[PDB]
């Protein structure tokens, strides 16, 4: 009734003055009350280009603390951008696979992004650390989990158009869940990073598909090629991807011909997969229900 203690539905309609009234409906069946959310502001978690991420303490229907990454934007100064933001990922809030990055909620000087909190951190850093002892045939299960959730999200026709081993998360069960999509898009790790000069587009050139590259136009064949990336990765436990390759020629290495070489502790039906997924042709590519059955196959046998 008041401008002092609106209830929280409406104060979607307060602090998100900016939004399709669409998208009011849609941010205000996903609210979490503040009192229902402790953020610890001392420990980051997690930077982005859009704000840092924090531990945070959600509480649910009973007393339960589930543990929490809150991302903040507070780095995104612009309340039409913010407005902007929100309707680009809250279609997140219909998408629920094991292996797909789920929202929890979005609470009320920015709204915060309350996601699930990863125990084990991205996928890139894990198998890159020296400490960790990943077999030959794990590694292959975390390609095989990706491309289950790449499956789901194809299958909504959603495009993610940033699949690689830094943008995928490991809970402590060591399940793998896509990830940077949606509320959760954002620029990790800058460093692949080219931000195109006339479309405000933030471009992973080590991960993009060839006609991406030429037309800026992602689709669903093209998450297909930053998967096999994503597959070259895992086999090397995080290398990056053309090291004598710099950002520029990347398009005359491909246009040669030329991919990437197979790793020393790939197997050759492995590779073979990869080199698929590189086609030319994107039609020619195979889809993310055939790699589950490829990928499968190679992690059960030996
Ligand atoms: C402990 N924890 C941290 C979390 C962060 C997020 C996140 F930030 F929101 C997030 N969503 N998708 C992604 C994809 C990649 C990364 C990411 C972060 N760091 N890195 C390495 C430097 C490159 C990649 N984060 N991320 C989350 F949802 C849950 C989390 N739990």
């Amino acid at each position: 009734s008041d401008i002092s203690s609106p209830l929280l539905q409406n104060t979607v309609h307060i602090d998100l003055s900016a939004l399709n009234p669409e998208l009011v409906q849609a941010v205000q069946h996903v609210v979490i009350g503040p009192s229902s959310l402790i953020v610890h502001f001392n420990e980051v978690i997690g930077r982005g280009h859009f704000g840092c991420v924090y531990h945070g303490t959600l509480l649910d229907n009973d007393g339960k603390k589930i543990h929490c990454a809150v991302k903040s934007l507070n780095r995104i100064t612009d309340i039409g951008e913010v407005s902007q933001f929100l309707t680009e990922g809250i279609i997140m809030k219909d998408f629920s696979h094991p292996n797909v990055l789920s929202l929890l909620g979005i609470c009320l000087g920015s709204p915060l992004v309350v996601l699930p909190y990863m125990k084990h951190g991205d996928l890139r850093n894990f198998i890159r650390n020296e400490t960790h002892n990943p077999t030959v045939k794990d590694l292959i299960g975390f390609g095989l989990q990706v491309a289950k959730g790449m499956k789901y999200l194809a299958s909504k026709k959603f495009v993610h158009r940033d699949l690689a081993a830094r943008n995928c998360m490991l809970d402590e069960k060591f399940t793998v869940k896509v990830a940077d999509f949606g509320l959760a898009r954002d620029m990790y790790d800058k460093e692949y990073y080219s931000v195109h000069n006339k479309t405000g587009a933030k471009l992973p050139v080590k991960w993009m598909a060839l006609e991406s590259l030429q037309t800026q136009k992602f689709t669903t064949k093209s998450d297909v090629w930053s998967f096999g990336v994503l597959l070259w990765e895992l086999m090397t436990r995080g290398a990056p991807p053309y090291p004598d390759v710099n950002t520029f020629d990347i398009t005359v290495y491909l246009l040669q011909g030329r991919r990437l070489l197979q790793p020393e502790y790939c197997p050759d039906p492995l590779y073979e997969v990869m080199l698929k997924c590189w086609h030319p042709k994107a039609e020619m590519r195979p889809s993310f229900s055939e790699l589950v059955s490829r990928i499968s196959a190679i992690f059960s046998t030996f």
